Order: C-alpha cells, then sequence, then structure tokens
C-alpha cells in the first residue's frame, strides 16, 4: 500500500543522508566538516535523487546551503529524480520553509522559478496532507509568503502557469484551509493579472469562481463577489446593491455554477446556496417559477398514480378453470387472456388508462436515462440533494410497468408480482415531491436518514434474534399437532411469525384448550423481554437520540434540495416557461450583463 | 410583482442619473463640471421626478448640494413626483442621511418642514424595510438624531402631524426596532407636548400606549409606565408603588387595551402580559373572579354534555319493520317516528333533556355568532390565544344538534350521522376549559401544536404508504376466496385495513389453515418494516424532538390563554359579577382614577 511505500521512501532517504558524509553535513550544519569535504564530487544524491543542497534546504541550513552553492553553483538548478519527489528543486523546499534569505541566494544562482514538482508527493490526493500544486509561486502563495511571492514574480514566476490538474495559483488558493489569508494572497496575485486569470479553467473546466462554489469555500466566494457587485446608493440605514449574475446564473454554458454546487459531494458546498447574490436568486426562481411548476408536476404525477392504481383495481380476471382439490387452496380467480381481456366497454375504458400507464413509464425512462449519463450513475443514484433513491425507485417502477405490459401481451401468468412492486414503489415515489413543501420536505429527509442509519443497524441485530428464536420456536412445535398452533408449523412460517411477534403485529401464540410445550412459555418469555420490551423500545430511544442530532443537517439538506429542484426544473423544462432571471443590463445601458438588485438594512 | 417594479424603478433612476450630466455631477461631486453646468435648466429631473438636489442629498454631497442651491434656491422646495417617491424632498433625504449641515442649508433656503413623503416607498408594508411615516420630523426621530429633531421643531415641524395611517411621531417611534433609543427620543418629543400627544389616536383608534401593547414593544410599555406610577413610600428593602390603571383597564372604552394585546398577531404582544401594572392586574382578576366563574362554566358545560349524551343513549328506536334478507345485514332496530317517539313517561323525561340540549345549541350560537363579527372571522377562528379551533367545533356541534332537531321533526332517517359527529365534537370541546387549569392547560396546547404540526406532516406521507400498500394487498387477494381472509376483499376495506395495520390497531392477516399468496408475505414484511417499525416509531421520535423545543412557548401561550379567558369573561358576563378592579382614587382624594398598588422587595 502507498503508506508503506512512502514510509520506506522516508526511511531510505534518512539512511542515505546518514551514510553520505556530505548529505550528513548538509543536515547537521557542521561547517568545519562541510568546508573540508567541499575543499577536497558535489553531484552526490540521496535516496530520491535529491542533492546535498536539497538536504541543506530541507533542514533549513542557510550556511550549509550557501557553502554548497559557493562550491558548486549548478546545484541550485537541480531537481530531485525519483517517483515521489520528481522535479522538486532546492527552491521549492526553501519556499515551503519560508527562508527568504535562502530563496534569494538560490534565485541569484539561477534556480528555476518555473520548475514543476511533478512527483506524486505533490499531487492532489487523500494520500497527501497538503496540495500546493507544482510551482515555486504556487508554493509561496499557499504558504502565505507575500514577500516570497513578489520576489518570485519579479524573477519571472509565470502567474498563469498550470499544474497536472490544470489548476492555476488562484485555483490552488481556493483549495487551501486558511480561507482568510488566501484572500489577501488572491488580491496580491490579481495585482499582476493586468483573458483574465479569474477566467482560466482547470482540466475539469472549473474557473476559480466555479471551484470556490464546488469546494464550498464560502469565504473566497463572498470575497470574489465583493468585485462583482456595485453599490447603487445608501440612504440612512438602507443600501441598494446590484450583483452581476454572469458567473452564478451561467447562461447558455454547458454546465452551470448552480448545477456544480448542488451536485458537489463536499458538505461545505451547500453553504454557498446561503450567500447574498445566490440565496436571493434561488429564492426568486423558486417562488416565481419553481414551486408553481413543481405543484403542477406533483399533481399530474399523483393523478397518473391514481390512473395506474385504477388499472390494477379493475385488472382483468375470470373464474378458475379447474377445481380447488387441495383443501388449503383459496385461489378462485385467474387471469383473462389478451384475446378475452378486451371485450366490454369497461375494458376499452381501462385500455386508455393502461396506455396512459405505459406511456408514463416510457416517458419516465426517456426523462431519467439521459440524466444518469450526464450526472454520472453513482452521483445520480447516490446524492440525497439530487434525489438519488427516488431515481432508483422511479426507474424500477417504470421497468416493472413495462415488464407487466410484456407479460400481458405474451399471456404470461403472475402479473400480481410486478404490479405489487409497481404499486408500492410507484406510490412511495410520490415522496419525491415532498421536497417542494416546507411541511413534508425535512421530514422526508428524516425518513431517508432513519432508513439508511438506524433501521439498517436495527435490522442486522433483529435478524439474528429472529433466527435464534424462530428456530427455538419451530423445534419446540415440531413434535406437536399443527392444527392447534399454526404459527411455527414449518421454518418459513416460524421465521415470518417470529418477525411479526418481534414487532407485535400479531398476537403471541396461545390456545388455552390444549397443553402447549413448557419450553414454549420459557422461550416466548425470553423473546418478549429481548425482542418486544428491550429492542423494539430501544429502537424508539435510538431514533429519538438520532433525531435531535440530525435535525440541523436535515433542514440544510432540505433548503439545498429545493435549490436542486429549482436547478433541475430550469434545465429540463421548455425555456419559454423559465424567463431569464434578474435584470437585463442592456435596456439600462450596462451592456450584455444580467444583474440581481438587493436592498438591505444595516 | 412589486419587487420587479421597485427594481426597475431603481434601474431607471440610476440610468437617468448616468444620462443627465447635471445629475451625474450631483452624484460624483466633481465641482469643476458642476460649476460649468450651473454657469452655462436647473429643473432637470431623474426617473421619479427627483431633482439634481435630491441626487446630491442622496449621495450625501454637501458641496454639490450647496452649489445647486446657490445656483437655484427654489430646488430646496421641490418634491419628487412619481408613484414610489411622491412628495419626497431633498430635506427628507438629508435628514435620513443625518447631514445636519445640509439640513440647516436646506431649511435656510425654505425647504418645507411639513412636507409629506406620500409615495409607497414610505408606507408601512411588508415590501418596505423601514417605516418612518411621512414628515422630516418623524424621519429625524426614527433616525435617532436629536440635534436634527430640535432643529426641525424650531423651524416649525408640527409635532402633532399625522401620516396616511394617522400615526403621529410617537406612534412611529413605538414601531422602530431600536426600542432603547426610541425612549430618549420619545421624551425629547414629549418635552414639546405642552389633548396630550400621548392621547392622539391613529386611524385604527390606537393611542401610542395601546400601540406599544399591540406591537409588543415591552421596552416602550415599561418606559410609558414610569410616568403612570407613584412611589408611595420606601422602607428598608420594601417599596410601595401605585400604578394608574386608566390606560390598561380601559373602563367603558369600546375596545380595551387587554383585548387589543391578547388578540394581537405579534408574538411579542404576549410579553406585555408579564409587565408590573398588568401581571398583577390580570393575576388579581383571574384568582378573584376568573377561575371561580370558569370552574362554574366548565361544570355547567360538562353537565350539559352529560345531558346531551343521555339523550343519545336513550334515543328513540323500535324493531325493524322488514326482514334481514341479505345474510350480511346486521340492522335489527330503526328510528321511531315523531308521532310514536313521545308516548311513555321516560320519553317525556327525555324530551326535557332534548329541549335543554337544543336550548344549549341556540345559546351557543347566540353567544358565538356576534363575536365572529367583532374579532373578525379569521382572528376568531385562527388565534390560539382566543380559542380559535374550539370556536369552530362548538359552532359545528350546535349546528349538528339543530340539524338533528330538524331531522327528528321531519321524520328524516339517519340521525346517527349528525349525532356521532355531535358527540365527538361536543365532548372534545370540553378541552376548551383545560385552559383554566395549570395541569391540563399547557398540555392542551401540545395537543394543538402536534395536530397542526407533526400529525399533519405524518398523515401526508402515511397516506401515500397506505395507498401503495393497500393497492398491493388488494391485488394480491383479488384472485383468492374472500371468506378465508376478509381484510383486503375490496378497495375500501383494503384501505381501511391497511390504515389499521399501519397503526397496529388490528392484527396482521393470517390463516394458517390455508395457503395465502407468497406475494402477501413479501408485501406485509416490507409494510411492517416501513409503516410499523420505521414510521410509527419515527412519529414518537419527531414528537419527542418537537416537544422539548416547543415546551417554553407552550407555557407562554398558556399564561396568555388564561389572560384572554379573564378578558373574555369580564367582557361577556354581567357587570354585577365583575366589580371594577383595583383601588378607587375618589374615596382617597386622588380624583376619578383607579389604581393598582404593588409592594416589592429590592
Ligand atoms: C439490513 C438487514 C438484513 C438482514 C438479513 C437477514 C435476514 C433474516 C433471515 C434470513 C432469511 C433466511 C431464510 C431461510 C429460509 C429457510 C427455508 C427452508 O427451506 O427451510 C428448511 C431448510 O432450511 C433450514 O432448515 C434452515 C435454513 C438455514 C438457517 C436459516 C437461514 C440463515 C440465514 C442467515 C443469514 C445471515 C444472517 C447473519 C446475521 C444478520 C426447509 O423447509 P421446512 O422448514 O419446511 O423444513 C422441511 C424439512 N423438515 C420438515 C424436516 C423440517
Ligand atoms: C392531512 C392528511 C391528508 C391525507 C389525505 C389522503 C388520503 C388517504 C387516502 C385517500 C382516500 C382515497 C379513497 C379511495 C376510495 C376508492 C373506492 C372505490 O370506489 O374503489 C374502486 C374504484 O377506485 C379504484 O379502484 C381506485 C381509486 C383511485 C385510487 C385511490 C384513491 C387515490 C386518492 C389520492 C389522494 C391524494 C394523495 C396524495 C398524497 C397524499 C371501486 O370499488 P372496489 O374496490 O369495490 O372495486 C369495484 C370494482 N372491482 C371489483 C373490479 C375492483
Ligand atoms: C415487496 C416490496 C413491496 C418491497 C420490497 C418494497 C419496498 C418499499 C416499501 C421500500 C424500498 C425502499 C424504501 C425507501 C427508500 C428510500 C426512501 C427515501 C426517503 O427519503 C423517503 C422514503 C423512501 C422512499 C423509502 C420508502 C419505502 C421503500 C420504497
Ligand atoms: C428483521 C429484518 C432483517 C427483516 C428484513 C427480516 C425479514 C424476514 C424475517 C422476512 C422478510 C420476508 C419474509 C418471508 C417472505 C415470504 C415468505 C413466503 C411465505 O409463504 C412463507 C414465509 C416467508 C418465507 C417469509 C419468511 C420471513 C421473511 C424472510
Ligand atoms: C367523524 C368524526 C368523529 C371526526 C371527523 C371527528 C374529529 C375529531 C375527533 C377531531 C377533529 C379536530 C380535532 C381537534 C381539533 C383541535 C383541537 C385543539 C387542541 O388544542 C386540542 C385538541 C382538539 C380539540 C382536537 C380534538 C379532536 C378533534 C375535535
Ligand atoms: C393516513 C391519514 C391520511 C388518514 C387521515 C387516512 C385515512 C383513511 C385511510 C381512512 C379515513 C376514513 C376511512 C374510511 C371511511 C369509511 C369507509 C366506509 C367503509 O364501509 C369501508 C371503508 C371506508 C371507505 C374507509 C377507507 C379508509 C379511510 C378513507
Ligand atoms: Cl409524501 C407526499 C408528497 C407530496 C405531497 C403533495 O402534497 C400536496 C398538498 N400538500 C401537503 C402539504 N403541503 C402541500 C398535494 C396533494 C395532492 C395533490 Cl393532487 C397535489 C398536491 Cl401539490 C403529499 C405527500
Ligand atoms: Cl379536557 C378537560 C377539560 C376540563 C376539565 C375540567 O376538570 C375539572 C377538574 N380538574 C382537573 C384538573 N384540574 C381540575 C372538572 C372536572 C369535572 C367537573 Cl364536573 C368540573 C371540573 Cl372544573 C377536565 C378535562
Amino acid at each position: 500500500d502507498w503508506e508503506q511505500y512512502r514510509d520506506r521512501v522516508n526511511m531510505l532517504q534518512q539512511e542515505r543522508i546518514r551514510d553520505s558524509p556530505l548529505l550528513q553535513a548538509a543536515k547537521e550544519n557542521d561547517l568545519r566538516l562541510l568546508k573540508i569535504l567541499l575543499l577536497n564530487d558535489f553531484q552526490q544524491r540521496g535516496a530520491v535523487g535529491e542533492t546535498a543542497l536539497h538536504v541543506a534546504a530541507l533542514y533549513d541550513n542557510l550556511e550549509a546551503a550557501t557553502l554548497l552553492m559557493e562550491a558548486a553553483p549548478e546545484l541550485a538548478k537541480e531537481p530531485a529524480l525519483c517517483e515521489p519527489f520528481v522535479g522538486q528543486t532546492a527552491l521549492h523546499i526553501a519556499v515551503m520553509n519560508q527562508n527568504l534569505n535562502l530563496v534569494r541566494a538560490l534565485l541569484a544562482r539561477g534556480a528555476s522559478v518555473s520548475a514543476r514538482a511533478t512527483g506524486a508527493a505533490f499531487r492532489r490526493s487523500p494520500h497527501n496532507l497538503i496540495y500546493y500544486g507544482e510551482h515555486p509561486l504556487s508554493f509561496a502563495a499557499c504558504v502565505g509568503s507575500e514577500e516570497i511571492v513578489r520576489l518570485l514574480i519579479e524573477h519571472g514566476a509565470d502567474i498563469r502557469a498550470q499544474d497536472s490538474l490544470g489548476n492555476t495559483v488562484l485555483h490552488i488558493l481556493i483549495l487551501q484551509p486558511n480561507k482568510t489569508f488566501a484572500c489577501q494572497m488572491y488580491n496580491l496575485l490579481l495585482s499582476y493579472d493586468e483573458q483574465s486569470l479569474e477566467l482560466v479553467p482547470n482540466h475539469q473546466g472549473l474557473t476559480p469562481f466555479k471551484l470556490a462554489g464546488v469546494e464550498g469555500n464560502t469565504v473566497m466566494f463572498q470575497h470574489l463577489m465583493q468585485k462583482r457587485k456595485h453599490v447603487q446608493w445608501t440612504c440612512g440605514p438602507l443600501t441598494s446593491t446590484l450583483y452581476d449574475l454572469t458567473e452564478i446564473d451561467s447562461w447558455g454554458e454547458e454546465l452551470s455554477f448552480l448545477e456544480l454546487v448542488v451536485s458537489s459531494k463536499k458538505r461545505e458546498a451547500r453553504q454557498i446556496l446561503e450567500q447574498t447574490p445566490v440565496k436571493e436568486l434561488v429564492s426568486f426562481k423558486w417562488k416565481k417559477y419553481g414551486r408553481p411548476y413543481f405543484c403542477v408536476l406533483a399533481s399530474l404525477y399523483i393523478l397518473y398514480m391514481i390512473c395506474f392504481t385504477t388499472c390494477c383495481i379493475y385488472r382483468p380476471l375470470k373464474l378458475r378453470d379447474d377445481n380447488r382439490t387441495d383443501p388449503r387452496d383459496i385461489t378462485i380467480l385467474q387471469q383473462k387472456l389478451l384475446q378475452e381481456a378486451y371485450v366490454t366497454h369497461q375494458d376499452n375504458i381501462r385500455l386508455v388508462g393502461e396506455l396512459v400507464t405505459v406511456t408514463g413509464a416510457v416517458i419516465i425512462l426517456l426523462l431519467e436515462i439521459p440524466d444518469i449519463f450526464r450526472v454520472g450513475a453513482s452521483r445520480y443514484f447516490g446524492q440525497t440533494i439530487l434525489g438519488g433513491p427516488f431515481h432508483v425507485i422511479i426507474i424500477t417502477y417504470a421497468s416493472l410497468v413495462l415488464l407487466t405490459m410484456v407479460m400481458r401481451l405474451t399471456n404470461m401468468n403472475g402479473e400480481v408480482v410486478p404490479l405489487s412492486f409497481a404499486l408500492v414503489l410507484g406510490w412511495c415515489s410520490v415522496m419525491y415531491f415532498a421536497r417542494g413543501f416546507q411541511m413534508l420536505g425535512p421530514f422526508t429527509i428524516m425518513i431517508q436518514k432513519m432508513i439508511f442509519g438506524d433501521l439498517m443497524r436495527f435490522c442486522w441485530l433483529m435478524a439474528v434474534v429472529i433466527l435464534g428464536f424462530a428456530s427455538a420456536f419451530h423445534i419446540t412445535f415440531q413434535t406437536e399437532d399443527p392444527n392447534n398452533l399454526g404459527e411455527f408449523s414449518d421454518y418459513p412460517t416460524a421465521l415470518f411469525s417470529t418477525f411479526e411477534l418481534f414487532l407485535t403485529i400479531i398476537d403471541g401464540p396461545a390456545n388455552y384448550s390444549v397443553d402447549l410445550p413448557f419450553m414454549y412459555c420459557i422461550t416466548y418469555a425470553a423473546f418478549a423481554i429481548i425482542a418486544t420490551l428491550l429492542m423494539l423500545n430501544l429502537f424508539i430511544a435510538m431514533m429519538g437520540d438520532t433525531h435531535w442530532r440530525v435535525a440541523q443537517e436535515r433542514d440544510e439538506l432540505w433548503r439545498a434540495q429545493v435549490v436542486a429542484t429549482t436547478v433541475m426544473l430550469e434545465r429540463k423544462m421548455p425555456r419559454f416557461l423559465w424567463p431569464r432571471s434578474g435584470i437585463c443590463g442592456y435596456e439600462y445601458g450596462l451592456g450584455d450583463r444580467w444583474f440581481l438588485r438587493v436592498e438591505n438594512h444595516h
């Protein structure tokens, strides 16, 4: 694994540094020994191809570093050579240690301002504790060393240079955790912008502005917006400001800023939706257009589920064509064949409801399947904010409807099976629309967070209790007459009875007209204590405990689900239903831009 | 919508200011350009009829404003002209910007101290972030600018002037959010009162004192009471104070201060009921008169419900007059007709209970219907503090009793229907009286806050689960013999069974003497996990979470419901039962006033 490899790399590196007297002296700064070694081979390299000057820079030894450079000035030009540290110069190290005196002394000797630390130890990854990109300028920037940043830009640091992710120094500052200084650095770098560096995309296509949204960097987002706003007037406690929406609303771009924020996997990204140009924009879009269209679509879907349900209630059945010879058989009706299922006026009235039913299942797949391939199947089905679990069950619903159509046409028996799944999944998919309503929306997120959290843990331990007790109850009744207590009469019935007895959805077996096994009363007392009293009530206790701790995040997830719904509706619906949002600049002489005006009290 | 209109107004305003070189110079303060333009048409107006001097005042440019006034002194007199800003002078703007030097310079040039900003941007509304009324003095006051307030009063600001709501500067200060400075301003304005300005009503009929109650301004209320109290004595740690009740008790006034506070829709208004002249007054009224009369009325209503119930238990029925030919029919009795329903001594004893029952339903409507028209139907039925939901069900109860009387008299069949509603609603309306008792009162507010909150959200998602599963269970059993498992034998029974199975109020279907469908055991396992375990227990978890967060407001709502009951009883009951409260001043030589004396430890 990578941790064991990095560890060896570090161990071999320290071993070489102890083995070589020149690298050893570069780490210890014993200028006596180092002068004698240099007066007496300067190319000597550690375990990763690093020079004695990289070693002096790593241990921050300016005296050893200047002796090494005075003896062999060419060392200032050298990269490290091996897979972890490829391209790392003594200048990258001196910059990361903030040694301005060593950085000057290296630049005075031709150390490259444009060198790229291409090795893995520099790549963005979960493996690496930092990500400064690849260049001395990007290091000095993320390190928060203006004096080094100016010194490098003077010496030719290309400010528009890009690393292996395509990230410029501006993209890299958006990724750093000192969000507050990163701003002062962001302004220092834009003081040399003179296409703007603000508009350069990385290889994901993200500009710095889109990256601050995607990464949830709310401090850099609100800092970037201070240069995309104009104060129209202030009068007493009131100010009117005009925000340029060109970045946030992303008109006619192939993937918008708000899509990138709502689909981001960072929990910090949802906080961007609470910021001033945005909250007001997504709130305007939702009241004016989003909620009216979502209430119409919710109503049409519920009427379509009533239509589908009615085609199940009036499903085509006839009297069985053979006798119930087994006294335990209760089936009295059978399917009509296709050639007899459409004969009466009521069958033709149903056929309209069935063709509407099938048409809705086709339309569901025509609307769903393309969005799997844009968003990505895992995000499509995994993301709570995008509706992931409802996209699974609506595709499953439409698939079970189309399977039921193929079964009808082919005279295949057993349409009850796909229709029973399609009725449960079809109606529970009406919970998709709960996200538009402040009453139902946050509660539907508790249902989801309780299903995947507490109900899953409960069902795993509930299963071993049911297997223990269903087996004990089955073998207790194995020897007794099945007609006197039917609940445990075979292992599948004993499992199902024990599951219903666990949840108290059926009454505990009892027949006072006969002597039940004494081992049953012992086993059922232990079961009612463990299953019913302790665990079924411990479920309520752990749900009540989960609920107060999740209640803040559920509201944030709901406020984000409303924005994701707003963004979905505007991307999918015909534009004539969704007029461009905000204020057109052109009819007021402001040029091609579109704006949001907000008035605030202070 | 108004937001899009205000936004255009702001955009057209800024466009004109950029288009006109004179308004542009008034905003930028480039005295070079402005001197040349004025030396070279001074009437030029922006998008809302505002002058270049309004523009200089808005951008707070005293140098541009004094050049514009020096070139054309008549500009100081000008209002703005268009619908948002009608009547707004440069003096309104200079006052709101607190520019005392510009305000003098305008007043020195005849700017009107009595101008009214009649435009909508000044009206009280949810659309407007501030409300300063219409006059320069009311602006200077709400802005908290004594030096400008004195300067205006010297120049003739009519302190008794009223805006389009009838609000004086005192009413407007009660509405402002800096409740603490507003007091220092309130005293500054009363220093010029010399009918008192304290007693002038707005167009709602509210004086400043009633408005501080209605708006829940507890800081201004307790400040107003410092001038309506007298300290009789202090001895060591004890003080005795005498509060004038003339304002709070509002004797013989058509609508009292305490009615206006308990019927207010502001959540802050209930906090007035916790203040020193009041809490002691409403507590005295409740112990001495309120609770004794409310316990008598509670007892009389419960005895009337026992009387009505007894007329239902002894309802007049006879043997059916035709055979039960359908083997699934269980009806054996039928109504007696009016001409046979009153024959025995026990029928005449009932008839007294029925005439008492009907008389109580008439009395309920005679007591209820007038109060709908005073309070207003929406407040009458909407307000928790006034008893809103109990006023709905008591009017509904009386209507179902009078309908049942019309049915009896007309020999109409089916009296079971209106009587079953009248028994449920009649007895649940006994919960109205829970508000008098500290044990039952706050709990009856949780019942209400759980019905309209958590039970509503639950019932919406519970309904789609019941529609999904009732349909799956119905079509699973559609083909099987109805006599072996009756629960899902038609769609209305399948809905009702699935509702009872959701809540575990009936046992899960099972008949071990026959092979049930395998799809039933699959569907019922999924149902018991989703309905019974997860959601029925998630109801308890979300109620437990709502309960601790609502528990403070429920106690405040209960303490306010007791005062609303006290105020109701005193307004409705015969005065001889409700002696005037407090201490008559006349028999101690204090004149016509009535007082509350409170003794306090400090
Ligand atoms: C997110 C939570 C997920 C939790 C997942 C857990 C699920 C709960 C239960 C598992 C379903 C097991 C279904 C067994 C059906 C047997 C039918 C049958 O064929 O029975 C028996 C055969 O087998 C048995 O004897 C026993 C089967 C093996 C033991 C039970 C299954 C264990 C499954 C373990 C799963 C992992 C659990 C780990 C901890 C969670 C035959 O039938 P018979 O009884 O008529 O005997 C006919 C013959 N005589 C009359 C002579 C008796
Ligand atoms: C604050 C919370 C408020 C929540 C409100 C929600 C309410 C829960 C349930 C709704 C009541 C529906 C009553 C249906 C009665 C049908 C009787 C009948 O006539 O059935 C059927 C006819 O209809 C049906 O087939 C299906 C009816 C349509 C679907 C069910 C109603 C959907 C209502 C949706 C409401 C909105 C929900 C949105 C999400 C909350 C006939 O009768 P049969 O079965 O004897 O068939 C006789 C004929 N064979 C023998 C051949 C079968
Ligand atoms: C035999 C059939 C009837 C069984 C398998 C059916 C399972 C249904 C009842 C289960 C399967 C997954 C469940 C499920 C998945 C996830 C979510 C998202 C959550 O935010 C709301 C509840 C909701 C929508 C629930 C509802 C109930 C579902 C849809
Ligand atoms: C406790 C958790 C883990 C939940 C999920 C466990 C469910 C188990 C107990 C349930 C789910 C589906 C049930 C089930 C499916 C269908 C049938 C066919 C029926 O003719 C006999 C019972 C039988 C065989 C039962 C046995 C018990 C099962 C397997
Ligand atoms: C068919 C009939 C019997 C059905 C419709 C009757 C409904 C009754 C049970 C329901 C309807 C509204 C409910 C209701 C409304 C509001 C309140 C106010 C609350 O502070 C206490 C409970 C209380 C008083 C409850 C009691 C139960 C009521 C009165
Ligand atoms: C889950 C929430 C939404 C609550 C309110 C839902 C209630 C539903 C399930 C209940 C309320 C009243 C019930 C109801 C009313 C009366 C009858 C007549 C009876 O002869 C057959 C059942 C039938 C038709 C049932 C069906 C199920 C209903 C409609
Ligand atoms: Cl789980 C679930 C999901 C969505 C709805 C949709 O609920 C709304 C009503 N509502 C309830 C609360 N706030 C709004 C609705 C019901 C019926 C029809 Cl036909 C249209 C609409 Cl818009 C109900 C349950
Ligand atoms: Cl929901 C409800 C509402 C009101 C009462 C009234 O309860 C009181 C008794 N009580 C109980 C607690 N504190 C006082 C009562 C009962 C019977 C009779 Cl006849 C008269 C009275 Cl005054 C009881 C339930």
